[PDB]
């Protein structure tokens, strides 16, 4: 599954709700490895729509526990990640994934 450990609170009542355009900031690495991309290295906030399969499963579960303003690290297992076969280039196969999230703001 996908494990939270909060960073810095958010505000605890604010959290993403299905349609909401989420943007966020991270940093992802294998775990207690590589970093292998962050949006912080592309002065771009990353945007997804929460309830349209649009990241990984970890990235919409752990997310969307998260209030705005909040970070924190999520840990993902291969099944809520890429699972057997990883994804060509980036991340290898059956690899547990690290991101540092923070949630900016709710568009
Ligand atoms: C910047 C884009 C997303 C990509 N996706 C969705 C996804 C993953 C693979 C293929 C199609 N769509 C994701 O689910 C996850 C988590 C959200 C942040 C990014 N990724 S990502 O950091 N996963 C290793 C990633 C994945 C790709 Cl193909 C490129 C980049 Cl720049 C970053």
């Amino acid at each position: 599954g996908v494990q939270v450990e909060t960073i810095s609170p958010g505000d605890g009542r604010t959290f993403p709700k299905r349609g909401q355009t989420v943007v966020v900031h991270y940093t992802g690495m294998l775990e207690d490895g590589k970093k292998f991309d962050s949006s912080r290295d592309r002065n771009k906030p990353f945007k997804f729509m929460l309830g349209k399969q649009e990241v990984i499963r970890g990235w919409e579960e752990g997310v969307a526990q998260m209030s705005v303003g909040q970070r924190a690290k999520l840990t993902i297992s291969p099944d809520y990640a890429y699972g057997a076969t990883g994804h060509p280039g980036i991340i290898p196969p059956h690899a547990t994934l690290v991101f540092d999230v923070e949630l900016l703001k709710l568009e």
